[PDB]
């Protein structure tokens, strides 16, 4: 079938105390409204009409989906009024699903359910029964049939007793929506245009409204302040964790895990406490990730062991690598099979070959390191003259003594050995020993301050 | 009006298994009893009478408030007896509020409520209804009026059914308190002096006792062991977190945040998981604090980005700074606008000028660094001859090569450049290149062990 | 009395999505089944019969207890059938307790209770009443007496209403067990051998079955997937935490603490958030452990202060030491009294004497350091020529300048002083100043790229 989605995101989010549009505040690493658009496109929406009021600049900057149609609502005179603005783009032959930009957790499964329930020529409405229905539009039925919605401000003490409430999500046909929308007036408590009136209009036209319910309450919870955003973030993380656990991923504490992106994985992956996964992360089989690690946009091969407090960004680790604790891999770091990176080591745009080790207090940037190479503690590749960055190349079987600086550009041939404390400014030959050392001397009977 | 507070802190805290007075064990970074004194002074108490038994030495050492009057209770013969000791200092014309030193969460709002309820010449009593009232003094009323309190040991099976219990907090007039206190005897189950008897004495004198209730149960919960202290700590942290969230501060996980001091803040501040705030911390607008950071007594300007696992103490960061991950700023560290501090870098009593960068494996202590300065990786300021510490000064536009030691005291002029691996013992001129390098040589066909 | 235990561990654990036997997946640092064996031996079991199906190789590899008797169950035809295999080794004069290898939390106290309840010649059965008894064997009683168990598949709608269910744990005499086991047939819903039938057989023999209940539900919860394992891990950690709190150990957040081994401790020990304890750890009096520390198999003396994010393995710290933040102690690290280790410092097979300090960016391996020694920042002991490792010895009162490398083997005598930036290849005399420095020179008017 055909269907388009309209997302209302023109409301003011003052209880957030922010200089950023409310629907842009993130949850799980992404804008609240991006979550809604994702569900919209995942549902098959043909067009996605974003109705906004202000901060349109900040909005277009952050939102760049293709099926995105921007609709301005200069004045917020109500949800019905906001829909009136988008109406012009509705297709008589297409279904129109309405959503809120501040209700991020709504699921596609529930939206698919609502979809299939919409009566022909009728309306699909999503409702939930709440313990305390205060503030919500009340659902009135006659002989068991939905005949309308009474906003909290307008309901009578008696109607206020109804616990079935309107969540705000509904689907109808473009043409229908258009005829009803045109007949809206604002004679009411709030003195605005209620999109909720269309339920009545449709009913007295003979049409029928069907009400389906969500799988969970959080599915239709809206965000008006940062406490509510916080709450939903935990709900989301708890769901993510459950899925992973049931999928074979062991989490040492599901309450202390955060997934802010996408995780692909093999079998027997084990993740300890307080680990954060961001962007796109791929883990091979039997990968072990110690406590406190932050992994972002990286590939980690089979049998890798990431020790506690290790930060990895845009890195690529081949099989059987061991890194950490306290290691920092920056964009471009690559570790071939069996490579080892110890504590207080930083890598950026550098490849460490098979079986090579960089054990301690080392900085490797803009470097190409061969296999079975040993980088002594304190080694640093000085890759920047203050204007340009230069490359350092270290061949296979090289042994770099502790506290060596390699002033780029420089190449060290296979099997070379670099004396501890050497400042390397010139290429080193294969099988040669490079050194720039002052012989050690002594001064007898020396007294300090 | 006039009012004084009496804090009972002379009881034994044996279930703590500690060599430190029970009321000194901290909650949220401060002694349990300091919490009570804070509420007392915040309520306007004129005098605060601390009734203690032992560890008076450790107590005076830790408690140094001005309105503090120490009252010794050599023997713990009961709460009534403890009040008898403080009685001599009560003012006939002042109200006397009684509190417990091991009930830290009592709120000022609830204490203010009790204050305004106290009948003229009567007593203000705080009561709570509990599911299991075992162990607590039972509140007896007649025709709906509080006529006394029956301690658990003395109540009858029937009175033990009463669920309204005495929390221990009450307020009365100095003179009244004095006449009643003098009439206390210890004929009872426990064989001690119950301050709770004054309720009866006042009633048969014709006076009236009013009972107000707390806002929350935790408000009047007492601490007898470390599990209970733990519980209250989480309650306290949860309240703190809520306030911040509602005030515009985004916390990625309110359950993984700890505030042990005071936090001032601007708008759009974002705090990730497991961050600890201690002492007095001020955050400008849009400050981002990554996971695992510990921030103590520091000032952080607008737009600063603190990366994961960064420890900051008594530091001052100007606007737009970026520090971490794995950075350690010690007392005296100062970063001017746009300064950058990378991983595995430590600063102590050192100022890093505008746009200056200290990227990796570096230690800067007792240093003054100008603007647009670049401190190569591995650089260390050797600020201590073993007896005294000395200052290092680096002018603007200086470029310090990797692995350079600056033996203090030394000054590097503007625009100078220091060769990688240099040991700087003498001042460097402006626009000069300093170096102390051995030319690199090679030994052909070298074989390692 | 005499008693042997049989542990069924031959079932398939497919919902784990693992290549490792289900009962080998760990909880609190140890294999699920090791937990059961521990309780078995702690209960006094004489023999422990492990009934397994596959992965026997991986099982024997990981399990090496002495009283362990391996019984193969090539085909899993039911629990009764599995017991039939172990039957041959039962002693007519001994009690036989049956347990599950995937029910790790069962307690010895509850097992001791079941023990003492077993009627003479009867059966001790453990039962729990569940809200939703679906899937569990149903307990049928007549006139209040247990007369059998009806498996869920076989119960009638009416029997399915019974909420008292069989947990699977039972104890009986060897001889009895043997006669009943021999009379089992598999005419039933599942078409297998139910060990649960023996309850009926015993009843019609005139014997009596007694049902005792566990202290907590988690005690008899089984693990079929990683979500359930996760759940139990938290239950276990929560219990551990409670015990410690009640024993005098202060935990800043009992929900953020993990004990995966054994902890011995003194008084007033304080542990902050996110600390992990592994293997055997001993803490003296008043030890303070900051947030994020990982302590494994170490000894920590009185008054030690471990700062945030410090990793300690197989270390030994004397009294009053201070280490961290960001410190890494590896196997063999030893700190004598009052020693200090700062940030970004790593130690391995090295002893730091009384009052000695290694403040920053330092690596000490295979070293012996005397008392009152000061290791300047950037110091590194180059303990490996690429084939062998060598020892570095530093006498008392030595002062090592920043960025010094000590090429092992080398000895520095008492009171010596090593100039900053020195490469030490030869022994240094007592009270001598060692140096290998190029005098600093300057090049006027130097311009960078
Ligand atoms: C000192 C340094 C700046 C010189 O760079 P360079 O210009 O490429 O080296 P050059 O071969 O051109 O010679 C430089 C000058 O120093 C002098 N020089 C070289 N080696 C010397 C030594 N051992 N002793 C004294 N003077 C020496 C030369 O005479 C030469 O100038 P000249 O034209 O008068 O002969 C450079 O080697 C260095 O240490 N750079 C820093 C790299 C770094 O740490 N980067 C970190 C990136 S994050
Ligand atoms: C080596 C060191 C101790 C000398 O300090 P100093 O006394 O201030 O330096 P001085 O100029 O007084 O001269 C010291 C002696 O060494 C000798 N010397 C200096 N430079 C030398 C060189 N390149 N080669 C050989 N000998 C040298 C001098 O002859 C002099 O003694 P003299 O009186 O016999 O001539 C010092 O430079 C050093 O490295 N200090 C450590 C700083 C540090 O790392 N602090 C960390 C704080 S946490
Ligand atoms: C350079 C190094 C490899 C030499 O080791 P060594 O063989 O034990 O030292 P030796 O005394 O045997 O002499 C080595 C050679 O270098 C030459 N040499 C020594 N000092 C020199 C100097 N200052 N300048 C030039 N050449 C020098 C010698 O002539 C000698 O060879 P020769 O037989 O031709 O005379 C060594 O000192 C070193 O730096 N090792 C690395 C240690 C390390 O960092 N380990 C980390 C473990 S994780
Ligand atoms: C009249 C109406 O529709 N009532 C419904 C609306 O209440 P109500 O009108 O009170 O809801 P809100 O004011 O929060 O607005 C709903 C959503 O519409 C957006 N918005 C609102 C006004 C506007 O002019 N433009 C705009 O884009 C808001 O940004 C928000 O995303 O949602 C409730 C659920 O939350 C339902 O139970 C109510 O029946
Ligand atoms: C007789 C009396 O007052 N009973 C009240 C008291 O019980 P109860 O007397 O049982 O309470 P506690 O023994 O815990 O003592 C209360 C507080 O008084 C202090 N203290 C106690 C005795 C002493 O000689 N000196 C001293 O300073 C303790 O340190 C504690 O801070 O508190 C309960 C609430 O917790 C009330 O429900 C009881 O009605
Ligand atoms: C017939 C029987 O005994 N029923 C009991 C069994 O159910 P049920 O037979 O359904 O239980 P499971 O299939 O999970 O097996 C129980 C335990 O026995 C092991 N196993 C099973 C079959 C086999 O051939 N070999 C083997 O070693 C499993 O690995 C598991 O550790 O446990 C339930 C509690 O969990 C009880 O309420 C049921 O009354
Ligand atoms: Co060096
Ligand atoms: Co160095």
């Amino acid at each position: 079938n055909a269907m388009s989605v309209v997302i209302l995101a023109a409301g003011k989010g003052t209880r957030m105390y922010s200089d950023l549009p409310k629907v842009l505040h993130t949850l799980a690493g992404k804008a609240m409204v991006q979550h809604v658009i994702d569900a919209a496109n995942e549902l098959g929406a043909a067009h996605v009409h974003l109705v906004y009021g202000h901060g349109g600049d900040l909005l277009k900057q952050a939102l760049k989906d293709d099926n995105l149609n921007w609709v301005l609502q200069a004045e917020q005179l109500g949800t019905g009024h906001a829909m009136q603005q988008a109406a012009p783009f509705f297709a008589d032959d297409e279904d129109i699903l309405m959503l809120y930009g501040d209700v991020p957790l709504i699921s596609v499964e529930t939206l698919q359910r609502l979809r299939d329930a919409k009566p022909q020529g009728g309306i699909g409405l999503l409702t939930v029964k709440l313990d305390d229905p205060t503030g919500y539009g009340r659902i009135t039925r006659e002989n068991g049939k939905v005949t309308g919605i009474v906003e909290h401000k307008d309901a009578t003490d008696e109607q206020r007793q109804i616990q079935e409430i309107n969540t705000g999500i509904l689907i109808a046909n473009g043409a229908d929506m258009k005829r009803w929308l045109a007949k809206l007036t604002n004679n009411n408590a709030q003195g605005e245009y209620y999109i909720t009136d269309i339920i009545a209009l449709a009913y007295q036209e003979g049409r029928e409204i069907v009400a389906v319910h969500p799988q969970r309450l959080s599915e239709v919870e809206g965000v008006n302040n940062r406490l509510q955003l916080s709450r939903l973030e935990r709900v989301y993380q708890s769901e993510q964790a459950e899925k992973l656990l049931l999928a074979g991923v062991m989490l040492r504490d599901p309450a202390r895990f955060d997934l802010r992106g996408t995780l692909t994985h093999g079998r027997d992956v084990e993740i300890d406490t307080n680990v954060i996964i961001e962007g796109n992360v791929t883990l091979g089989h039997r990968v072990k990730i110690g406590t406190g690690c932050v992994i972002k946009n990286s590939v980690i091969g089979d049998d890798c062991e990431i020790s506690p407090y290790t930060v990895v960004e845009d890195a690529n680790l081949a099989a059987a690598c061991t890194i950490g604790p306290f290691a920092r891999l920056r964009p471009g770091a690559e570790l071939l099979e069996g490579a080892h990176v110890g504590n207080f080591v930083e890598m950026k745009k550098a490849r460490l070959g098979k079986g090579s080790k960089a054990g301690h207090l080392t900085y490797l940037g803009d470097a190409e390191i061969g296999d079975n190479v040993n980088i002594g503690a304190g080694t640093i590749t000085c890759n920047y003259d203050g204007a340009n960055k230069f490359k350092t190349i270290i061949g296979d079987d090289v042994f770099v003594g502790s506290d060596t600086q390699l002033v780029a550009p420089v190449t060290v041939g296979k099997g070379a050995t670099i004396a501890a404390g050497t400042t390397v400014t010139r290429n080193v030959g294969e099988n040669a020993l490079a050194i720039s050392r002052v012989p050690q001397t002594q001064k007898e009977g020396w007294r300090r301050p």
